[PDB]
């Protein structure tokens, strides 16, 4: 009778298994004293080596899971996880995943989702209301930021080809003769998905012209102007600009308004990469810091970085829904997607808004913005810490200065902090120099928590200088 | 900040988890048919009564009853017999509950730790089942579509690196001769192939459809003749996509003989096994996938034939160095995604908890049940059947304009909600479709769905 299948017969076996994991996760989460254990990949691989997947009930697998996974997990909920763009998650997100695991709707078509199809559209339309895109706009949920950025360069590429080579559609015929000339402009601090996407699209990293940044690490529009004009004097064709409203390392917001004027003047597609920055769409006071986003031709948004939603939760938005035609009364969302089978990720944003306010999200995001201002204060205050910027969002790039030696010393500080497990820090190269990075996404993290991690950073730094 | 999942909110997590278990038990118990029949414009009339700017679980879940659960398509229900939406196994739900709490992103060791290694464990195992050689590797993806984009990306980029020494498309974009490159697939191949080639900048034109057999397997003598015709136009054969389980017919292209042709031309062989991967765990049916081991890449969907929740898919290559085009155990060096969830836990827990043998037992039953559904379809004088089931699907139509009658049967059935059936188009004619992914569908269910099909059809002709 195939006892393993979710159905009416198995509802009691489902709820008891769910009861066991709550007991196991409750004990696990209560005994988390620190964000990581320090274990090294080779140390952990030792315990994987004699496991043989061609071979115990839930209780036995979960006992083994305890050791292989939970023991050394990176705990993003812990206040001292201040590394990459991994947010703590909110309860209505887990509420949604639990339901989603039972129904397993596929939201590519109405006939595999029903109300899931309409719910996604609601979340999308609500998002578009916050961005301020005009009437005929639309969007779609994707795997995340990377696939949204692919869809953005795909549409820029294909829409340009349709307006400049009369009914020569890339979809059918591939790339026209003059594609090798097309150029996309992005900040040197843009996410690498842009370049990866142009590889995939058959134009290569060479189609991307990196544009210098400001002294506040924002893309310099004077330098963009210069790049577009140098490009026009080589016979090359400017096609698009990627503006990043929250760079991954600096949290810096490119000047949206200025970029959008340059774009229109040269007929270019404006894509706003908001994967991190989209958190400001829910801030009572900070929302104005994204002004100029309403002008974009497309927008990428990650709810799984800045809206405390589990992975995957992210979406891609267009100003004009007709451009989505390059990717394709029954509502079938597959017509706007580059995936086929797709999970009901929108339930997460749907149940979050329904249960928790939208203002509950903004309150959190605001608290993390104010906390980062405090960390910038504490970092700058320190004579041994060199800070590069005042936080435009939730991230702070800094280093310990007691060149190729200062690089060694900071890369060893991060490795030590990691091995100690007592906090998780991230790293970045800025102009070929190793910096350390703090990204703040937990609004329960306090002043005292940041103080602790700073002391750890300077302990291990002084340890590199002084040796113990 | 009360709503953040952490140590202080664990009791609230547990209380809400119990709420959903109560709500879902009630709901699934009262599911008496696979769908309600509601139209989109109908359910929409309720949805606009919701303002997303305007506050607890209990109220949210009460609302969710009418807007989502009420009219959901229930794939567990034995009279769901439409597309490839499998019931789901309990260890898959086990994995999801944990995944939600921990939320690792398995693109990097520093955002998942053991998540990274567990994934590499499930990839190695699937690899052993496929039988690719030593330096093979793979990666979880969002699904078959992305997996097939990966296939065609690698066939494209590897071809160029090998023929245009030190011209990597990664950097320079498409080389001079690329508008000549051609990929060959069956006419019953999945549309993700053409879509990938559009993305890749080569276009639907770069795909050459190949005629199929009397059993809807691609015909290697027609493949030969397409390659040879392509050569004679001076275009460049680069890849073949074999489908070890076509979406519509469940037919398996002849892997053995396609591989011999590819190797003779130095083409890339992709096996799209999104559906036909289920055979990897079957005691006795595995040999029908023989030849897969000769592939340069493979697509597998755990969310189609392994009873895993969406998303659960993977991409496999014979030679790992080809994953260099897409570029501490960091799995992102082999992906075209960045942030990516721990879908591999579903497969890990399923294998740990249930037998790999308990997956094959279920798939074997569904394959048996499809042979009976074909007998019952063939027996009916009003039903025309096209094929003996190579897998789990059966394409057929009601033959008492005939295209119009069958298209209206599928719709009438969906509107009754007593069953859910699919449909498809072969040689410009409209056919209906059964696909059987539920071990608990009985003969009597299949007999019930045919009578519904015949009743609505007779209503088209007669009018009553
Ligand atoms: C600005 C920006 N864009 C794009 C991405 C890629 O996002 P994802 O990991 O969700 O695919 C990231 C990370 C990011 O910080
Ligand atoms: C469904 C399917 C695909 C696409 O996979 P998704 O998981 O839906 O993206 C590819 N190939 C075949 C044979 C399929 O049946």
């Amino acid at each position: 009778p195939h006892d393993f299948i979710f159905n009416d017969h198995q509802l009691s076996a489902w709820a008891r298994q769910t009861e066991q994991v709550l007991a196991l996760m409750t004990e696990t989460v209560k005994g988390v004293e620190k964000p990581f254990s320090g274990i090294l990949p080779h140390e952990l691989a030792r315990e994987f080596s004699g496991v043989d997947l061609d071979q115990g009930s839930n209780e036995a697998a979960l006992e083994e899971l305890k050791k292989l996974y939970l023991r050394d997990a990176v705990w993003f909920h812990h206040p001292k996880y201040v590394a990459h763009l991994n947010c703590p998650v909110v309860l209505p997100s887990l509420l949604a995943e639990q339901i989603m695991a039972a129904v397993n709707s596929s939201v590519d078509t109405w006939d595999q989702s029903a109300g899931g199809t309409l719910i996604e559209q609601k979340v999308i339309d609500w998002t578009l209301s916050r961005i301020g895109l005009p009437a005929g706009a639309d969007g779609i949920f994707t795997s995340g930021g990377t696939q949204s950025n692919l869809m953005a360069m795909l549409l820029a590429r294909d829409s340009w080809c349709a307006a400049h080579h009369p009914g020569h559609l890339i979809k059918h015929r591939g790339l026209p003769h003059d594609a090798a000339k097309w150029r996309v402009f992005t900040s040197k601090l843009s996410h690498f998905s842009i370049q990866k996407s142009m590889a995939i699209l058959g134009l290569g990293y060479d189609a991307v012209i990196p544009v210098d940044y400001d002294e506040r690490y924002r893309m310099d529009v004077d330098c963009l102007k210069q790049e577009v004009q140098r490009c026009l004097q080589q016979g090359l064709i400017p096609v698009a600009v990627v503006a990043t409203s929250g760079t991954t390392d600096f949290g810096s917001i490119d000047p949206l308004g200025a970029i959008s004027e340059l774009c229109k003047h040269h007929g270019m597609w404006m894509h706003v990469d908001a994967a991190y920055g989209c958190g400001l769409l829910v801030s009572e006071s900070h929302r104005p810091r994204l002004a100029g986003i309403e002008k974009a031709d497309s927008v990428t948004v990650d709810y799984h970085k800045s809206f405390f939603q589990t992975v995957s939760c992210g979406a891609f938005f267009v100003r004009d829904k007709h451009h989505l035609s390059h990717v394709t009364g029954t509502p079938n969302l597959v017509n706007k997607s580059i995936q086929t089978t797709r999970r009901f990720d929108a339930l997460k944003m749907w149940l979050t808004l329904r249960v928790s306010g939208p203002m509950a999200l903004g309150n959190a995001f605001d608290d993390i913005l104010a906390l980062t201002q405090i960390a910038h204060q504490l970092l700058n205050a320190h004579p041994a810490i060199e800070v590069l910027h005042v936080p435009e969002l939730t991230t702070q790039i800094f280093r310990y200065v007691p060149d190729a030696l200062t690089d060694e010393i900071n890369t060893n500080i991060r490795k030590a902090v990691f091995r100690s497990g007592n906090a998780v820090i991230a790293g970045t190269k800025v102009n070929g120099r190793q910096y350390l990075k703090f990204t703040l996404l937990n609004p329960n993290t306090t002043a005292a928590d940041i103080e602790d991690v700073i002391a750890l950073i300077v302990h291990y730094g002084r340890e590199q200088v002084r040796g113990p």
